[PDB]
């Protein structure tokens, strides 16, 4: 029973949910991870960690994907999480410093994970455990691509921290730039490749049809988060958020900002429906009779396969994950499950 501002019929309809059939070792594996690595208090990992369903939407997301590679990105997913919690927490209560050195330490490790296996900071020992990890699965060529990808989303979140404490609320155009980056589009992009075994050529991963599928897909998943996550971010004073800038910079009423920001959501789905065709059709094309070709062909039908359960799988997260219930809180400012 989706609330009515953000139920999705097309999604609901021609978007059919899919699971990876190694789930349910993933959800206790990722777990027994989180409490190993010390990324959230015993008590916490035990009443919280199953309901915030985080292995749950890497599943429905890399279908195809080998059992210990979806095992990395989940691990490595869950941290990510983890880390928007600390980012919030050291906004909050005001700790620039402690933030500036956890954003080099991300920096350094992301180079150097083997190095900060076991630091002292554990955000940045389980870090570095999930990047090493998610190195050892294709060429030093597509490792050095995601720690591109990811010293930006870094800065983005510094940019965001920077943005929180002085009360800045981005524009919408600016936020939609920025928005890109503090979602790790590009990381999701990315981990497409190692879930179905190939490294991409860079003139096969950037073709137009294949480039706007991943776009369109990263969009849909950014935008929807903003809609679904809409009031517990107004009640911890987060200004992240489609609907915060439109309401902020144009005038906007709850209302109205929520219906816009689902008009554009919803033109996320149907340009994907058109985009998708194309980026299929390339996949065909690349299938030349060769045994490359086939390789090629299968890895990106299986990418933009995933590009599409993307969308069903964040869709039903953002219902079913205790992340976003701030109904349910004492203090709606502070969500049980964050260490504060
Ligand atoms: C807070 C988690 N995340 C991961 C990119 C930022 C670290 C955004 C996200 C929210 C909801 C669904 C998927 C991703
Ligand atoms: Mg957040
Ligand atoms: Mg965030
Ligand atoms: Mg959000």
């Amino acid at each position: 029973a989706v609330p009515p501002s953000l139920r999705l019929p097309v999604i609901e309809a021609a978007f059919p949910r899919q699971l990876h059939p190694y789930w349910p070792k993933l959800q206790e594996t990722t777990r027994t991870w989180l409490l190993e690595k010390r990324l959230m208090p015993a008590d916490k990992v035990e009443e919280y960690a199953d309901g915030l369903c985080y292995t749950d939407l890497m599943a429905g997301y890399y279908l195809g994907a080998p059992d210990e590679v979806l095992q990395a990105i989940a691990d490595y997913s869950a941290w990510q999480f983890v880390w928007d919690d600390r980012h919030d927490r050291d906004i909050v209560h005001g700790r620039a410093g402690a933030w500036r050195r956890l954003r080099g330490l991300l920096h350094t490790a992301l180079d150097s994970p083997g190095d900060h296996l076991h630091h002292e900071d554990t955000l940045v020992a389980g870090f570095a455990d999930s990047v090493r990890r998610l190195y050892a699965f294709l060429p030093a060529t597509w490792n050095a691509r995601f720690a591109r990808h990811f010293h930006t989303v870094i800065e983005a979140y510094d940019r965001e921290f920077h943005n929180r404490t002085r009360g800045i609320v981005p524009g919408v155009e600016e936020y939609l730039e920025l928005r890109r980056l503090t979602f790790a589009h590009w990381i999701w992009t990315d981990l497409l490749e190692p879930s179905s075994g190939c490294e991409l050529p860079d003139a096969v991963r950037k073709h137009p049809a294949y480039r706007r599928a991943a776009l369109l897909s990263q969009e849909f998943a950014a935008w929807y988060n903003d809609l679904c996550s809409l009031p517990k971010e107004i009640a911890g004073d987060e200004v992240h958020n489609l609907g915060i800038s439109l309401i902020t910079h144009h005038s906007l009423t709850l209302e109205e900002a929520i219906g816009e920001v689902r008009r554009r959501v919803e033109e996320c789905i149907t340009e994907f429906l058109a985009v998708e065709r194309d980026a299929l059709r390339f996949a065909d094309e690349l299938a030349d009779g060769t045994v490359r070709g086939k390789e090629l062909s299968g890895a990106v039908r299986a990418n933009v396969g995933n590009m599409r359960n993307w969308f069903s799988s964040v869709y039903w997260f953002h219902h079913e994950s205790g992340r976003y219930m701030v109904d349910s809180w004492d203090d709606r400012s502070t969500p049980p499950y964050v260490n504060n």
